[PDB]
DNA sequence: TAACGTGGATGATAATTATCATCCACGTTAG
DNA sequence: CTAACGTGGATGATAATTATCATCCACGTTA
């Protein structure tokens, strides 16, 4: 039983409303030459540019941190919010204008930083005269060999975690591990997981933050990392760097002294809208430290850790 | 330009889904399969044993051999097309007559002769339920099948290998010496078929044009459906043709044209085109005249399935 | 068939709030004036001088009158509402200007010349509310106001009184024979306005179309707003309609076009109703033929405020 | 001060709506009578003959009148009511038990003696609703039967003005002298109703209260819904109350304690108030014990339904 | 040949559900 | 006795859930 949830989410990441004309083609034979589902991939994923707009890469392994695009030059999409503009090489080449990114600020958005992009040029030139099939496949079968030379890069360092839909979700198999790592890509379902991690009894929780149990010092932060009506938040696209600040001046006058002698670690978690269903999840973003708190760029945290370590229930 | 390949196969694997599992497996046979001196269909219009128009997931056309997958009644994307069982080697899925008749000048063939596998997604053939790593397998049997089918082709040299710039092309036709039904053929034009058979036209406008080198052939460009002008029907076999028109004084003053007419017509059918919605017009065979009446009008039988070309003169 | 009447009553006070005390004013004033003759619009956009896009609470287009309930930084969160100070005649409720560009297809109007009345539920700010009789106060001037402005219209035999039946059909301004904007008109679709002014056609699927009596004018269907093949704009005064294309070639080509004729353009601008959703077509003047220049594209000034009609021509 | 009555008014025409017609017909009517000297409540919980939790549009507590808006039972936002037909005196809309189960600490009133206003928007529904003109006329006589009620009470001087500040007062009771059923009396906490029989309390928890001017009385803070320690029912009418316990052997120990024990009971229920879903507690009238049984529980029946209050000792 | 109208599908958002934290009166165990 | 903590009802906040509605998108129609 329970088998099926992998075919829904096969053909769901595989059919989605196309971007591009020659998407689907080049995904689909990447995925179905591959033939490995043990490697989890996401299609249409959102990433975040240097220049702070948004973007999207066609095919993306999170557990080998490889992205997958397609290169159609200019002209040929239909009606859509897309552009097309040049950025730096380990960066995609669609990216979206800074007015429908502010639409889709709840969308999940991750850092490309460190990660790799291979280009699937599809036309001969302009004009968008096709190139035959067999330099499409070339590129399409050197690609896959890189990402099963990566794989295997991965699994003899022992670092290769195989892919399960059933457990990834699952709060109990982070307790097993049980450190939670950036490198393992995770997200869990709501708050009351990540609370239930660290070794909370939760059976819900609405509540913004939760202090750590077993560490005086650190608070399970569940920021909203756009700007919302009740706080203004921003994160740098290499991930590193968190502002938090509030709309109205009267709750910043009042919050300083709380962050100053507060708890001066966080463990960030943020609010992100699933890519399929549209339903809200908590992404971990990594363990903050407070670094200085300004009134005018609000409060900064620096990213100290990128692996947290976790608990059973008390 | 081996580009039109691309853009083809792209354009083929790349229409709106009917269904909710047809493209992972149609994709996956594909690719899996590499073989594009393979020409294949996505969605082809067909005409079962009765009056109502179905269709198939894959087309193999050179191996005359279909490829359905079976969802069941729901995962409908199309709301208008229906569940039913038929005969040995007929698809699963049809077309309510209503939407059917909006369909009549869609390309549609006869899949007498032709082998159909299904793929079931959920319970398989000796009753055992399937999920994911099953599902391929059964794409993998079918790939076999395939392979074989053409190996079994290739090796009685019955085999002829696709190339897209030439089978549009009139010369090559006038070049091999034979348009049959095997082949497949299909032309862009009136002017091209006619053009196949010695004609220097430079365009050609007409319903029906004498043949050149045979007196008493006739080259007949018909709409083998219904129209405003006349009423046309072919039998899902393809062996019998019937033509009456909307008037019967037309009928009963072409009764005699028909009898003292020519008696063999070489029928090239309007239909179609499954991409870019433009007329085109396919090979339907050598018919002779078998009889006319009143009540049911002109009655065409199929002689031959292939008919000799010429050099234009 | 009396009950289009009833049901834009219901649905126009049925919508949702904006505002925690808009209801209440809103309704109140609408019964105590019980004044049918006179049509009247909840939550009508209007353009701001600075471009912003506000909304004003309740409407009388035949009056030219709004009026607008004041509870400052609250506005019932979560609104997309800011709350900013503007011209005496302008509302102090705005929309981001992020929220703006998705709202350009809503239908948005020019306040000049109309007068705005506020109503303050407060006393003491920020909390504590008013009190009940002092409201009640305000909502009856107010509504004193209403009345005299409706008797000063009669006494001037500038009034017309609304009816729903005969609003939309054209046949009623083919009678009146002339199209204003201080009837504030508007068309279901553009096989009306164009037979309003002699065409017979059943549909029209043409953005412009020519003026069968008159060969130096052109009946215009614009949209106001940027979409996919050209952006047009227009001042809040209602004045000055700038006429661009996306593509600067096309621009270049229609420059002659321009130049030549029809120097003058009846302008039927496309939008959609506040009710139901479905586009329809306001008649915002008659503008002639400024400038020619890339950039800024056509500059149309308006000349007339009104249009003269015709008789279906044979 | 009088913006508590602002609050208030505002809160009540605030609620989310459960009918379509329903904001517009109440907010005209309070509009146009415009007195706000006369307490009104809107979507007021009531249980009807039957036993089923009904709500009504509109509801005026010191005129004992009841406001309905007819509908046709198609356009509900609340998919949860229910459309029946019951007794004259009660209103047409109902709600699903199964979620009546968890409204049992409402507040549900008696509308055996209110009398109950109809509105209705449909002429012959579905479809079409009724020209505005009828249903302003339906809402004109409903409100001159409202004034003429009230004119009928301030002339047997039976009726008393509305005031935010003195209503939740004890103090204000004691110098009435009697706390009555027709005056509506509720109060926010137990330690106030204690303070109204000369009781000095800063805070009171326990379930009851011994009656200090009286031996015989006791009163009682039930409540008069099914719990955890106790299951206890109310009549309809508000004649009948009967007291049993989830355990059996608790009901036979308390049935030496209720024939032994004092013999009348003051009964304040314990209600959610329909603003703010704060405890509250409802006058319910004077009863006396009548019989007591193991499967029946008690059976308290009511003798007054207004009692005398005291000043604290 | 191209633009508009219509119904199912998708995402947004109001209305509802359920749990936790904070406040406060009362009671315990520690000297 | 006070000082430091536990316990349960009353009250408020808000995410998670469901429930309902508006917007999006593909297809058939018509100038």
């Amino acid at each position: 039983k329970a088998s099926s949830d992998l075919t829904d989410y096969v053909i769901r990441q595989l059919g989605r409303t196309k971007n591009k004309r020659y998407e689907a083609y080049v995904v689909s034979r990447i995925i179905h030459l591959l033939n490995d589902f043990t490697l989890k991939f996401v299609t249409q994923q959102f990433v975040r540019l240097s220049n702070k707009k948004i973007a999207l890469t066609d095919l993306y392994f999170p557990q080998l941190g490889i992205h997958i695009e397609v290169d159609e030059g200019h002209h040929f999409l239909r009606n859509s919010k897309m552009e097309y503009s040049l950025n730096q090489i380990d960066e995609p080449l669609y990216s979206i204008s800074q007015t429908e990114s502010d639409a889709m600020r709840e969308e999940d958005i991750i850092s490309i930083t460190g990660h790799k992009i291979f280009r699937v040029n599809v036309f001969k030139n302009q004009e968008g005269q096709p190139q035959n099939l067999e330099n499409i496949h070339q590129q399409i079968d050197k690609i896959i060999e890189e990402i099963k030379t990566a794989k295997n890069k991965l699994i003899e360092a022992s670092t290769f975690k195989e892919w399960n839909i059933e457990t990834e979700y699952n709060p109990q198999t982070y307790i097993d591990l049980g450190r939670i790592s950036l490198a393992d890509n995770v997200v869990l379902k709501t708050t009351k997981d990540v609370c239930n991690c660290f070794g909370y009894s939760y059976k819900n929780y609405q509540r913004g933050g939760a202090l750590h149990p077993y560490k005086k010092d650190t608070l399970i932060w569940f920021p909203r990392l756009y700007e919302n009506k009740d706080w203004i938040n921003t994160i740098s696209p290499d991930g590193l760097t968190i502002t938090e600040k509030s709309t109205d001046e009267t709750i910043t006058l009042k919050k300083l002294e709380e962050w100053k002698n507060g708890p001066q670690k966080r463990i960030v978690f943020a609010r992100v809208k699933d890519n399929l269903s549209s339903r809200a999840m908590y992404r971990f973003m990594g363990l903050y430290e407070f670094q200085k708190a300004d009134l005018k760029d609000g409060a900064v945290w620096k990213r100290v850790k990128s692996e947290v370590q976790t608990y059973s229930p008390k």
